């Protein structure tokens, strides 16, 4: 007769959160708690692991007080769901369960001489020498290559090695690990795919890699599948263990960007979402049997809900934040003060009238990975004014989607039915009535933006029985959380237009170097 | 004997002034009347010229009685000069004393197809046919043009040529002719340069190009000098005459742009003026002789003291968008407010760090035309804020000086020895310390920075003995009206590399159409 609800621990690059969902799918209490950014030299970036795990842990006893408050019958968490920031990479020891050194990030660029070492001496040239076993360009993002990083330069983690005592693993595994107390050595499908050690399509590892790459497999975890039994929280790190009354199972695991594809409920092939945060990525589920890419995306798993389940597959492209392009505006140019003024000063003109902005702040990256270009405004006039600059920046970011789910048609052999917006700026309008215009499709945007987190609970509440199948979670879905849609509103001249003056503007762009 | 006094009618596009000049040559007094601008259809301008002639005579009483109030040394006004916005052409009759239509302005485009018809019905499509005559492109605005556009379309002009009553003029001969009383009917070379019709060489009407442009030589006055006996004033509108109170001489007359450069004392080979305005115009003077452009540069009359006495010609060109720049990233862009906040964020950073920002929003002129170039912004990351992008349009201003003054090099054969700058944009130190910096010779700014004006009134007071020869006039100005100099401060490399990112830069500006 009481509520059973799963627990999901969302361990992101800037703050840890935990969010506890009832069985209706809708988040009941939350607490959050932001870490250090380390950054020891220009374009490092490094977590405390120690940090990240009591952090986690702090966000699951406040929240567990603040529902129990909320309602007292409640008596245990039916399972717990991890998602987390991909492609970190955690090093630790068997004997001392604790971390060798601080992990390197997902955008830390100190992998970067390994990475051309890599792409020279291993795969004469050709970044994407392995793309067929991992799906992946060799990249200074995948994990292995911190691996190799720590081994090469991190003493304890060099010696931890010899002795038989060095684990490696991805934030997933890490936090999975000292939940257990030591118990448990895992990691999922998702995460896994992210080290570039793991086969996309067996999903085991690769003896070729990692021996290649040098990386010895008594470090890496057992791959398992996102909705299963992973191990039980038995650590009382910040009175856990006791807040949670019962031994809690962790039953689901999945990287932040499947997560929120999961959540998203885009189980179809066609299936898309795109997320905003602290990188901007744009996921396709396309289907049961995996998809190579020609056009610079990434192929990846999206999700497998149990051993046996299938595994369903996806392309994904990292574009510009419309997030950090805005903020920059506002703060570094001041062309505005607060976020209202952005939309009404973009929705004032009737379009650029000449100019375009390419935001490549930091290289172009979505089908054209050109790390060279750099952030620039082309067409300007003395009518010119800071409106067309924030609409132009605006059409900018609908364009690289636009050009990345072109990419998709054409790597995939499918068509995008729905595309589904979550992150922060799928709350300006302008932005998902061009995205709309551009791509010719709908844009849905749930009113319950928390998908992030619901992916990896919908994981461990579907393996422990609270929801039975993808078909009930879609239902209650349907039948909870309500859903924004956003129609296309462009002609044909139009598109194949403002495409053809982001074409020329492209070319404008190199600069760096 | 006693004190003497030289006034200078500045004659401008938005405002006419009269500056009564002491012999230590202290502007000791000042009236400036505005006259209204008549705009019939989008890019045509034009002026009343009775409404100019009377806010001249306003100028003079009201400077004059302000004097007698302040100054009781002052007894009369030994002569006045004359100087003038240029190529604003004034058709009037002889017998009337009268214009028989406003007067099209320099900027005006009215004029439009007149010049295509020449470029090809004359040049062959040539613009530059006749340039080794005049000096000069077949342009919108030279006087001839405008000649030509009254003839053919105003009927009252039509009609005074027919009776053998019409005269022509530049703005210096129209307000030397009323002042007259309709005796004097002259013009000096420097304004007669810029008709189009004068042999630059011998600086006499070209009977062939009058010829070929169909304008008679009877509509056309006698051509001076800058210094020498013009006439004298002998009317009595708004109290003129009983103001000056004695018989009061006309003995300098100079084109605005000439008499900035004479009134900043660039007498030798090689010394260079640039106002910094709303747009930039550098003259250098090139010596005794004309030289020929071969980068789009305008060859013209410098100055000529005295009657047939020594001639210096000068090369000049134009930037289009300087202070319009400054007002654009404040008004349309709203990266600063007040004016004085332009230096003080540019000065907040170090340098550019990477940017270039080339204000080409009218297009290039400068020795690169080129009408299809936009406003561009290259090179920019997060790091980039609106401090880095005001701090490269400081850069970008003196860039194309730097360009402009290289093509003034090549055009002469001559180094700069030195430029002296005025307009308001003068009063950015950091502008032209950058400017310096880039030049690598001295920037001499003047603390009386009424240079226009002071030049008209250097010629009148040469020719009226105030002073007796170029030499005092310098010693004068050096020892009384004190110039801040600011020389280079950067070194070969930090020249060479921001030359190299603005060449670079340059080829991404192409946009139009
Ligand atoms: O540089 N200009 O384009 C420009 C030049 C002169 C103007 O008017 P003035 O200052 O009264 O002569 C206004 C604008």
């Amino acid at each position: 007769f009481t509520m059973k609800y799963v627990g999901s621990i969302d361990q992101g690059t800037t703050s840890t959160r935990f969010i506890i969902f009832d069985e209706r799918q809708r988040p009941v209490s939350v607490h959050q708690v932001p870490h250090t950014q380390h950054t020891p030299h220009p374009g490092w970036l490094e977590h405390d692991p120690m940090e990240i795990f009591r952090s986690a842990c702090k966000c699951m006893s406040v929240a567990i007080a603040k529902l129990r408050q909320k309602d007292a019958s409640f008596r245990k968490i039916e399972a717990i769901g991890i998602t987390n920031q991909r492609e970190t990479t955690v090093a630790w020891d068997r004997v001392t369960k604790e971390p060798l050194c601080y992990a390197p990030v997902w955008n830390d660029l100190r992998t970067y001489d390994i990475t051309k070492k890599v792409t020279a001496e291993l795969g004469g040239g050709d970044s994407m020498f392995a793309s067929k076993i991992t799906g992946l360009p060799v990249s200074t993002y995948f994990a292995a290559f911190k691996m190799r990083w720590m081994l090469e330069n991190v003493p304890a983690v060099a010696d931890a090695c010899r002795r038989g005592t060095l684990c490696f693993g991805t934030i997933d595994t890490w936090l999975m690990y000292k939940l257990s107390g030591g118990k448990a050595f895992v990691t999922d499908v998702t995460n896994a795919s992210r080290t570039f050690l793991m086969d996309l399509r067996t999903r085991k590892w690769s003896p070729e890699l990692c021996e290649k790459l040098k990386i010895p497999m008594e470090t890496l975890p057992e791959i398992r599948s996102n909705s299963e039994l992973f191990g039980y929280v038995e650590t009382d790190e910040c009175g856990v263990a006791a807040a949670l009354n019962e031994r809690t199972p962790i039953m689901g695991s999945i990287g932040d960007q499947q997560s929120a594809l999961f959540g998203n409920m885009c189980f179809e092939k066609g299936e898309a979402k795109n997320t905003y945060g602290t990188g901007c990525f744009l996921l396709m589920n396309v289907g049961e049997e995996a998809r190579f890419s020609k056009h610079g995306l990434l192929s990846t798993v999206g999700f497998q809900v149990g051993r046996d389940g299938p595994c369903y597959y996806a392309l994904e492209g990292a574009i510009a934040c419309a997030g950090a392009t805005v903020e920059w505006m506002r703060r570094n140019m001041n062309l505005f003060s607060h976020i209202t003024e952005c939309e009404k000063l973009a929705r004032s003109v009737p379009g650029t009238q000449g100019i375009v902005f390419v935001p490549a702040f930091s290289g172009l990256l979505a089908p054209y990975w050109d790390p060279s270009a750099r952030g620039t405004i082309v067409g300007m006039t003395l009518k010119t004014t800071r409106a067309h600059v924030i609409r132009a920046a605006l059409q900018a970011i609908a364009l690289q989607l636009n050009d990345v789910v072109g990419s998709m048609k054409r790597d995939a052999g499918l068509n995008l039915s729905s595309l589904r917006v979550d992150g922060g700026l799928s709350k300006n309008g302008l932005l998902m009535e061009i995205q709309a215009s551009l791509l010719g499709v709908d844009i849905l945007v749930p009113s319950m933006h928390e998908t992030t987190a619901l992916g990896a609970a919908l994981c461990a509440g579907l393996a422990a029985g609270v929801w039975t199948s993808l078909e009930e979670v879609k239902a209650v879905s349907r039948r909870e959380n309500s859903w924004k849609t956003v129609s296309p509103s462009g002609s044909a001249m139009e598109r194949e237009a403002m495409i053809a003056e982001w074409r020329e503007a492209l070319k404008r762009t190199k600069w760096a170097k």
